[PDB]
RNA sequence: UGUCGAACGGCAAGUGCCCCGAAGCCAUCGCACGGUGGUUCUCGGCUGAACGCCUCUAAGCCAGAAGCCAAUCCCAAGACCAGAUGCCCACU
């Protein structure tokens, strides 16, 4: 086993990172985020004066060490989402039947997917803001905005998986809703 | 067809036989009724290391089968219910 494995993260000036019992709270200009990491058993340390975040594993084999960079990646995603946000833009791709998408508040209704009469409905959680781009700018573009990368990507994924083609060749029939661009709000 | 003499009333033929026949029972031969949520598999994904890349997976998470569990339905305290309650008595 290795005595000491260490990962360090730098923190931007605006961000505030606090750890207490493997629970990380990240505060930026556009909100706050929380992460429950009590399943990890790592030594999380924040240096406020030097604005560094450190995660340490003591006496670890390969499996515990693999969690260090996972923790650093989660905290970095929280910092980025609390200072810039996440914006996932999905596109409706169809051959013949135009996929009709309605965004009334937090509810997404998908109609006419491959000409079907069934209505696919998604209730986006309140931490993710879903909008629909004007068709004159980009046709069939739905945008997800949020501070949490995991929540935004999960919403885009559940929208993608509501429109899977069943009982047809998948190489053909490329109809679906696919995330195209993953960028930041600011 | 016998038989009480006839008529009436019947009776006998282990319900004489034939027609119709209420009540009751009864026929998918008639009529009524037969629900709702979860945990997950296979699988597809998200975030994400290991392995500066990548990766559904290693930690975490999402969606999810006529399966499985509970709701509903049936029996139900030897499941010994210090659950509630009405009277009488005992103790007070
Ligand atoms: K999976
Ligand atoms: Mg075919
Ligand atoms: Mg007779
Ligand atoms: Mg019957
Ligand atoms: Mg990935």
């Amino acid at each position: 086993v290795k005595v000491k494995s260490l990962c360090t993260l730098q923190i931007p000036e605006g961000v505030t990172v606090d750890v207490k019992g493997r629970k990380v709270t990240v505060t930026g200009k556009r909100g706050t985020l929380t992460k429950d990491l009590t399943h990890l058993q790592l030594d999380l340390r924040v240096d406020k004066k030097n604005r560094t975040f450190t995660v340490i594993r003591w006496f670890g084999s390969k499996i515990p060490i693999a969690c260090l960079n996972t923790t650093k990646a989660h905290v970095q995603n929280m910092i980025t989402g609390v200072t810039k946000g996440y914006r996932f833009k999905v596109r409706c791709a169809y051959a013949h039947f135009p996929i009709n998408v309605s965004v009334d508040g937090q509810n997404i209704e998908v109609r006419n997917f491959l000409g079907e009469k069934r209505v696919r409905r998604q209730l986006v959680p309140n931490t993710v803001k879903v909008s629909q781009t004007d068709p004159s700018k980009v046709k069939d573009e739905i945008v997800f905005d949020g501070n949490d990368l995991e929540q935004v990507s999960r919403e885009a994924a559940v929208l993608h998986q509501m429109c899977l083609v069943k009982k047809k060749d998948i190489r053909k029939f490329l109809d679906g809703i696919y995330v195209q661009t993953k960028t930041n709000i600011e």
